[PDB]
C-alpha cells in the first residue's frame, strides 16, 4: 500500500526520502477530491517544479506524477464551477502538456478566464479539450488582445507529423462582453516570424466563440486549418464573425469549415480581405450576417450545401457582397438561399463587382413579393454588380404566386437589353403602316434618369419591337422590364415571349404580360414572363407591343434563360 | 485515509455524521467493481437523492459524488452484459447528466432496453456516448413509440452556444425486431411546441439504427442536424430507412449527412415529403433502397460524391424517384451510379416528375445489357418523367460492349422526336421519285399503342426521313429508336447518324444500325448509334432509310448529345 | 478494503482462494504505477490466461480484470516512452480487445514497433486509438510486409452494424525508414479471400503515415473507408503516397478523404490503377506530388475544395496525369491550383488522355511567367492530352501582368485551329487586291516539324485570314498562337479578336496583338489576346493580318472562350 497525502500542500511539506517510492495524492485541494493520482518519489531528479506533474517538496525531493493519457487541468489545481480565475492554472497545465506532446483536458464545468495574458496553443504539441459536455469559458473580464491563439512553434518537423493527430481546441463555449480590443481566437500569428509556422492540418472543433470584438481572426500562417461544428455569433466588430485581413504572410491554403454556423452578428459580419486566399464551407449556414469579399485579387470561396438566410430579421443587408478587387470567385453549390419577408428588399442580396465571378450550381433562386431590388439597380433582378454570374442546374421558382425575377445582367438573353448601345440597334422596330408613329432612343430617360430608354408612341396602328435569339432545351426563364406609361387610351400593350423550332414553327410555352394603364415607372413581368423552355425550341423571341395612341418608355429589358452557362 | 464502502447499499446504510468528509465508494453493486468513486458528506444539503451522484443516507445525510469528466451509467447502477432492463438506469443517469450539462457515457458492452418509455436527449445539455467500442443497445423487447428522441428544451440560449460542443448520440448500435409502431430515432419533436426548439448543430455520429419501423424519422424543429458515419438498414416501413414527413414546423435547414450508409432496406426506403427542406449527403451510399422525393415544393437534395447501387439485389426498384410536387431539385455531383445485372431492368432507375429538376455533374452514366426501361417508358432511355434533366461533365460509357442509351427526353437533340407535334413538322421527308411507296403518320401506333409512329412500306425507291440540328465539339452521343418490322425481304433498312461541317460536308465518325429481319417492336441503336462528336462538327443529321419490300414502324427517335 | 498487489508478478504469485473477491493491482510492472486496476477472483473460470485481463495465478485460480470502457495497452504490460519493442504487448492487448468488441487505447507517448509481425485491425470488432496527443509509433526497425492492415473478419453482419461505431485507427504518427518492401497501412486484404470482407464505414483518422515504401496501399475489399485528417508524406515507392493497384476484388465504392494532406513525396506520388474505382477528396491538398490515374476504365475521382501546388519545389512534375484507359473522370470543383515559379514549366501540369474526361468547376486557372508548356505540346496551353476538358464557372487570370493562356485543345473556339485538317479549310482568306500573295498549308512545318502550319507571304497589300464562331455572354477568353516570322519589313502584322451581336453590330471588348519583328517560333497572345465576353455578344471573330512583304508561318491558333458554347 502506498502512503497517502490529502492535499498538494501536505504532499510538498512531507520530508520524503525513499527514492523510487510510489505515493498517492488524494486531492490537489484539501477536501475537494479532484486532481489526485500516483506520484513516484525521486530524490535525485532536478526537474523543474510545476505544482502539477513535477512537484518539488520543501526538502527539494521531486514527486513525479504518473499519468496515463491526457493531462487534466485539475492536476495543477484548477477547480470546476469556481469564481477564481482559472486561466493561470489552465495555462500552467497547458505549458506542461505541450512540453510532453500530450493534450490537456479541462473537466466539464464552468470556468472564468480573467487577466490579460493569452494562451498560445501550439497544435504541433497539444490541444485543449473540454471533457466532456458543455464546457463554459467565461472571458467577460479578460482584457488581453486575444484569449487564444493557435500557432505552431515549428517550421516543418514535427508539425508535418503531429498537427493532425489531435485537435487544437475542442468542446468549449468561449465568450466575452463585446469589449473593444479583445478578440476571441487568433488563427495563426499576430506578426510575421523570422521563419514560417507550419500550421497545416490543425483542427478547431465543437467550439462556440461569442461576444468578442472579432470572434475569429486569421493571422499570419493561417493555412489548412479545419473547423468542424464551430459557432460564431454576436461580435462587436463590423467584421467580427470571421475576419481575414489583408496582407497575411504564408496564408490562404484551403481554410476549411464543415457544418459551421455563422450567425446573429447584430452588426458583425464575415469579411475576407486577404488576396490569394481559398476557403471552403461545407454545410455551413450564414444567418443574419453579410459575407463580404474585398480581396485585391485571387480569393476563391466555395460554399457547398450551405444556407444563406435572414431568420427573424427585418434587415435589408446583403448576403454576399463581392465588392472589390479582380479575379475573385465565389461558388454557391447546392444548399439554399432563403429570403423571409421584410418591409422591402431594396438592394440586391448578392453582389459581384467588376472582374469578379459568382457561380451558382444546383441551387434554387428564391423569390418574395417584398423584393424591391430596382431601388438599387434601376430594374428588377436578384444580383447586382458589374461582375459575371454563371448558372448550372439552377431552379427558378416558376410557380411562386408572387413572381420570379431574372438573376443578373451578365445572363441577358437579348443584346442591347439596357439600351447601352446608345441606339436601338439589335432591336427590330416595326411601326407597321404608322407613318406618324415615333420610336426613339432617349438618353437619361430610364428609371434613374441616367440610362437609355426606348420611347414608343404609335399613331393609328400599333408598333411592335422585337428580338430573336437562339435557345435550346433544357432551360427555364424569367424576364423583367421597366415600363413607364405616359399616356394610353386603354391597355397600353403587351410584352410577350415565344418559342420557335428551327423550322420556324411556333411552340407551346409562350407567355405575355399586359402593360395596363397605370402611369410611372413600374416592373412588368414578375408572375407573367417566366416558364420552362419547351422541348424542341431553337429560338426565343421577345415582342413589345404598344397600342395606337399610347406613349410608353421601356428600359432594362432583362430576360435570363438559365441553363449551363 | 478516506473511509471505504463496498456497495451503494452500505454507503446509504452507514450513519454518516461528519460534515464535509470525503469517503470512497468501491462499487455501486457489491462485488462488481464498477460505479465507485469519491463522495463528499454534506449533513446540511437538501439535494434530491438519485442513488447515483446525490445519495441520501438512511439518516438523511447527503453524499455528493465527486465527478471529473462525463457521468457514467454504472454510477447509477447500470451493469454491462446483464439480462436486466438497463433503460431505467441509463435514463436516470441521463436525467442527472443533462441537469449538469455533462455528457453521459455508457461503458462498452451489451444492454437491453425494455419497457415503453423513450429517452429524450436534450442536445443543449448532454449527449449519450457509447464508450468505447461496439456498444450494443438491444431494443427488441421495447414497445414504446420511439426509443430515442433528440430535441432541445430551449428556444435560443444556451442552445445557440451548446448544441455543437458535444454530440447528442455517439457509438451505439441500436436495434429492434421490426415491430410495427416502434421507431428508432426521432430527430426533433413529435408535436409543435408553444415556442421553437433550437436544434441547430446537433450531431449524431457513429451509430447504427436497425430493424425498427422507421429507423430515423424527422419531427418538428429538424434543422441543422449533422450525421457522421450513421448506418440505417432493414427497417419495416416502406419509408423506414429515413423518413421526412410533410408538414413539419421550423424544419429543413441543411440536414447534413457525411459518410452515412442507407442500405438493405428489404422493402424500406428513404422518403422526403416535407416542403422547403434542404438536405446534403456527402460520400454517402444508397444501396438496395429507393430515395423518394414527393415534397409539395422546394425540396433541394445535394448528393456530393455518393454511390447509388443494387449490390446482390434482383429488384427493379428505382434509385431516385422525384415523383410529385414542383420546384424540387436533386443534385448528383461526382460519385457513382452502379447497375449490377438483374433479370431485366424494366423501369427507369432515375425519375424526375414535371416541374422538378435532376442535375447530373461529373458522374458517369452506366449501361448494362439487362436494361429494359422501354417496358416502362415505351422507349430505351435511362431516366423517366416529365421533369428537367441537366448534365455537366457527364461521361457516357461509349466503350461498354453491351451498349449505351440516351439519358432523357428533356435532352432530345431533335424536335418532334416522339411525333408529339401531331404531325411531321421539323422532319424532312424525301421519297425521291416517290410514287407507290407508303410513308405515313399513324396515331396510337407506337410501342405502347398510345403514341404516334411513322410507318414506311417501300415498293418503288427507298424513303429518307431526316433532320439536322446544330451541334458542337466536344461531345458524346447515344441514340435509341423503337422499330417494328412487320415483313421484309432480308435486311429492312438502316438508321444512321452523321455529322456535317458548317458548309454541309460529311465528316468522319458517322454510325449506322441495320434493322435486320426480326419482327415486332425492338430497340435499335444500343451498341451502334453512339460515339464521340467528330472534330469540326457543326451539324448532326439523323437519317432513316427503308428498303424495297419492307414494312416497318418507327417511334421514339431519341438522340442525346451530352457535353 | 480490497487487498493490494504491487505488480502483476506479485498478483500471480499469491495463493488466491476466495471466489468473487475483488483485489487491487497497483501496477503491472513493479514501481511504475501504470496498468493497475481491480480484478475479481474466479474459482470457476477456466479462461485462458493472457497476463492482461485474464490472469492465471500460480495455483490456477483466475483473476478477471474489471474494465469500464476501452482496453489500455498498459494493462498487458506495455510501457510508455520505452525502447523495448511494444508491438507484442499492443498486439496481445488488441487481440483481447477485439475478442470483446472493445477499442484499444495506447496512452500517449513514444513507442517502438520492431519485429516483422503486422497488426491486423478488425474494424468490426476493435480500433486502436492513441490517447490522446501526439502518439509516436516508430517503425524504423520493423521488417514485415505491412505494419497495420485493416480488414473485417465478417462477410456481412455484424460488420454492417459495427464498423461505423468507432474508428479503426486514430491519433498515431506511424513511420518507417524507407526500407524497400515495408509498407505502412494496408486498407483491406493482401490476397483475395474466398468470402468477402465487409469493410464499409471503417474510418482512419488523425494519423500520419511517413517514410514507408507504400505509406497507404489499397487491398482487396477496399470499399467505403473514410479518412479524416490523414497525412501521407515522404514514401520510397514512386507510388508510395497512396497506391490503388489494378485488379482489386470487391473494391472501389466511395473511398473518401476529408481534409487529408498528401505531400512532400520526394519522388513518391499517388497512383490510381484499379478499374471501376470511385474516390472523393474533400478539402485535401496534393503538394509536391503527382496524382496519376491509369485505370483501364471507369475511375471517377472527385476533388472538392482541394489544392494542388508545388511549395518550395523546382520540379516540373505534373499535378494530375490521367494517362491511360477510357471512361475515366477526374473532377476539380472549387479549391485552387497554385504554380509557384520554377526554372521553366516545360510540360503541362494537368494531362488527360484519349477517351477520358477532366472537369473543372468553380476554380481559377493559374498563370505564371515561367510557363513553357509549348516545349511538350508545341503550343502554349495549360492542359495536355487527347482527352476532353470541360469548364463551369472557371476564372482565368485576365489581369495577371505576365499573361494568361488557353486551357486545352478540346476547348478550341475555332475549327482547324491546328491545321490538323491537312488544309486551310474553315479559314477565310482575303488577299485584297493582291492576287499573287501566297497563303498555303505546309505539312510538317509547325514548331515540332510534325504538324501543319499556314504560311502567309503577301505581296503589294496585306492578307487577312479570319474565322467567325458563335459565342454568348457570360464568358471570358484567352488565346495563344505559335508564330514564326521568316522575314518582315517592320511589324509583321497582328492577331485580333472581336465580338459581334447576332445582327452583325460590333461590340466593345476587342483585343489585338502585334507580331513584331523577331524571327523564329514564338508564342503570341500571352498578355494581349484575353478578356471578358461583352454582354449581348453572339459571335466571336479572329483575324490574322500579315503585312505586305512579310513571310510568316502560323500554327496552333488556340483560343478558349470559357464556358465554351
Ligand atoms: C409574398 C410571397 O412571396 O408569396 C409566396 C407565395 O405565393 C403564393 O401565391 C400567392 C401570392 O403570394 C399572392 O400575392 C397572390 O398572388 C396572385 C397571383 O398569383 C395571381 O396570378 O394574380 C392574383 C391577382 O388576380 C394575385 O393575387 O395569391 C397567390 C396564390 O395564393 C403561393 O404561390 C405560395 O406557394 C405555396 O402555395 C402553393 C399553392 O398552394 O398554390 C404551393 O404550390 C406551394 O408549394 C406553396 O409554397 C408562395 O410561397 C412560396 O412558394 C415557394 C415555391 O413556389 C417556396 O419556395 C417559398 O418558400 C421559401 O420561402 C419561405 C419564406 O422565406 C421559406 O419559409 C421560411 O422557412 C424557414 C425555415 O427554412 C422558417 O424558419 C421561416 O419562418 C420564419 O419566417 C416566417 C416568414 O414569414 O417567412 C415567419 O412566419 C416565421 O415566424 C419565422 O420563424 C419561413 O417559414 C421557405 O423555407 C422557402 O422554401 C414560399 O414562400
Ligand atoms: C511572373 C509572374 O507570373 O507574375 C505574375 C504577377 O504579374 C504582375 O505584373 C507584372 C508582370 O509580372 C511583369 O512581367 C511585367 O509585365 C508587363 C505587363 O504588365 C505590361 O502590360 O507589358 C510589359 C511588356 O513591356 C510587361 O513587362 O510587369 C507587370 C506589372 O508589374 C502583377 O500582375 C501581379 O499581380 C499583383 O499585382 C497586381 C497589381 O498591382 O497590378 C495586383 O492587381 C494583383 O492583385 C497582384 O497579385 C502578378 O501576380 C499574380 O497575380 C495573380 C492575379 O492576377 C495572382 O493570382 C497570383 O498569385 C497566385 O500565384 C502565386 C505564385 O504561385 C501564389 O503565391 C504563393 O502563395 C503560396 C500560398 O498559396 C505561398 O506559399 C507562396 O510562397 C512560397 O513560394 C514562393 C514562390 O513564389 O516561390 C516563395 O517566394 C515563398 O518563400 C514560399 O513560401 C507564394 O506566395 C498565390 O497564392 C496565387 O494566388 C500572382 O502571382
Ligand atoms: O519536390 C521537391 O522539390 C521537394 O519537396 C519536399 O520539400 C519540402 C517542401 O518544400 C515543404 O514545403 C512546405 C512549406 O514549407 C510550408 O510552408 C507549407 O506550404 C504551404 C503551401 O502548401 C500552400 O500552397 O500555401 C501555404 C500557405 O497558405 C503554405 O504554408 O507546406 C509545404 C508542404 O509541406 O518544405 C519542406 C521543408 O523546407 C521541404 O522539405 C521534399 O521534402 C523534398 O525532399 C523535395 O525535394
Ligand atoms: O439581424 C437581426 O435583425 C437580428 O439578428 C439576430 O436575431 C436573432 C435571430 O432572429 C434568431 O433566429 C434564430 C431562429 O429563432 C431559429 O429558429 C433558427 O432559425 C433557423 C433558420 O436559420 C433556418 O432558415 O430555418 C430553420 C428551420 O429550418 C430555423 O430554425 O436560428 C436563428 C438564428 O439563430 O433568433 C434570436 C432569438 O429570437 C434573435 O435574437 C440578433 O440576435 C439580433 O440582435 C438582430 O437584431
Ligand atoms: O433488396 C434486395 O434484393 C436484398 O437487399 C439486401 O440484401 C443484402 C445485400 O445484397 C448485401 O450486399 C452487400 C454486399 O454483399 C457487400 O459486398 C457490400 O457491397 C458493396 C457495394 O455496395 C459496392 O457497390 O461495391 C462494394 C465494393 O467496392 C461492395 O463491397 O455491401 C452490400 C450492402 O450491405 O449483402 C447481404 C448479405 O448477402 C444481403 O442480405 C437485404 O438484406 C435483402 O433482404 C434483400 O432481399
Amino acid at each position: 500500500e502506498y502512503p497517502q497525502f490529502s492535499s498538494m500542500a501536505k504532499l510538498k511539506a512531507f520530508p520524503h526520502s525513499e527514492d523510487g517510492q510510489l505515493v498517492r495524492l488524494l486531492s490537489w485541494h484539501e477536501g475537494v477530491g479532484l486532481g489526485g493520482g500516483l506520484f513516484k518519489v525521486s530524490t535525485s531528479s532536478t526537474a523543474t517544479g510545476n505544482d502539477g506533474t513535477v512537484v518539488v517538496a520543501s526538502n527539494g525531493v521531486r514527486l513525479l506524477r504518473v499519468v496515463n493519457g491526457p493531462i487534466w487541468a485539475d492536476m495543477f489545481g484548477a477547480l470546476p464551477n469556481s469564481d477564481i480565475d482559472s486561466m493561470p492554472a489552465v495555462a500552467a497545465a497547458y505549458a506542461y502538456a505541450a512540453s510532453v506532446n500530450t493534450d490537456l483536458y479541462i473537466g466539464v464545468a464552468t470556468y472564468k478566464f480573467k487577466g490579460s495574458t493569452p494562451i498560445n496553443v501550439d497544435p504541433s504539441r497539444a490541444g485543449i479539450i473540454g471533457y466532456q459536455g458543455k464546457v463554459r469559458i467565461d472571458c467577460s473580464e479578460f482584457t488581453g488582445s486575444i484569449v487564444f491563439s493557435i500557432n505552431s512553434s515549428y517550421s516543418y518537423t514535427p508539425a508535418a507529423y503531429y498537427n493532425n493527430l489531435s485537435p487544437a481546441l475542442q468542446g468549449l463555449y468561449v465568450f466575452g462582453a463585446k469589449t473593444s480590443g479583445v478578440d476571441g481566437l487568433l488563427v495563426g500569428r499576430e506578426t510575421v516570424g523570422s521563419d514560417k509556422s507550419y500550421n497545416g492540418q490543425t483542427e478547431v472543433r465543437e467550439c462556440t466563440f461569442d461576444k468578442f470584438d472579432r470572434n475569429i481572426r486569421m493571422g499570419h500562417n493561417s493555412w489548412r486549418f479545419v473547423f468542424y461544428k464551430v459557432n460564431s455569433l454576436n461580435a462587436l466588430s463590423p467584421n467580427g464573425i470571421l475576419y481575414v485581413p489583408a496582407g497575411l504572410d504564408d496564408s490562404g491554403e484551403i481554410l476549411s469549415f464543415y457544418h459551421c454556423q455563422f450567425f446573429d452578428g447584430a452588426g458583425s459580419n464575415i469579411r475576407l480581405s486577404c488576396s490569394s486566399y481559398t476557403m471552403v464551407f461545407n454545410t455551413c449556414s450564414f444567418l443574419n450576417i453579410t459575407f463580404f469579399v474585398d480581396s485585391a485579387s485571387s480569393a476563391t470561396v466555395t460554399c457547398n450545401g450551405c444556407n444563406f438566410a435572414n431568420p427573424g430579421s427585418a434587415s435589408t443587408r446583403r448576403y454576399v457582397d463581392i465588392s472589390a478587387g479582380h479575379t475573385n470567385v465565389f461558388n454557391i453549390i447546392g444548399g439554399s438561399i432563403v429570403t423571409n419577408s421584410n418591409p422591402g428588399q431594396t438592394q440586391a442580396l448578392l453582389y459581384v463587382s467588376t472582374d469578379n465571378l459568382l457561380n451558382l450550381v444546383g441551387v434554387t433562386a428564391p423569390y418574395g413579393g417584398h423584393y424591391q431590388q430596382e431601388q438599387e439597380l434601376g430594374y428588377h433582378a436578384f444580383i447586382g454588380g458589374a461582375g459575371t454570374v454563371t448558372t448550372s442546374g439552377v431552379m427558378l421558382q416558376l410557380r411562386n404566386g408572387a413572381g420570379t425575377c431574372p438573376l443578373h445582367s451578365s445572363l441577358s438573353t437579348f443584346s442591347n437589353w439596357n439600351f447601352g448601345y446608345g441606339n436601338l440597334n439589335a432591336w427590330t422596330v416595326d411601326k407597321g403602316t404608322g407613318t406618324s408613329s415615333v420610336v426613339e432612343y432617349l438618353a437619361n430617360a430610364g428609371p434613374k434618369g441616367t440610362e437609355g430608354a426606348m420611347r414608343v408612341a404609335p399613331v393609328s396602328v400599333g408598333t411592335n419591337v422585337s428580338q430573336v435569339q437562339a435557345v435550346t432545351n433544357p432551360g427555364m426563364f424569367s424576364m423583367s422590364c421597366m415600363v413607364n406609361i405616359a399616356t394610353t387610351p386603354g391597355n397600353a400593350g403587351q410584352v410577350s415571349i415565344g418559342f420557335l423550332d428551327a423550322a420556324g414553327n411556333s411552340l407551346p410555352g409562350g407567355v405575355s404580360a399586359n402593360l395596363g394603364t397605370t402611369t410611372g415607372w413600374q416592373v412588368i413581368g414578375k408572375n407573367t414572363l417566366r416558364g420552362k423552355v419547351p422541348i424542341g425550341a431553337k429560338q426565343v423571341r421577345v415582342n413589345i407591343q404598344t397600342v395606337a395612341g399610347a406613349d410608353v418608355k421601356y428600359a432594362y429589358l432583362l430576360c435570363n434563360v438559365v441553363k449551363k452557362l
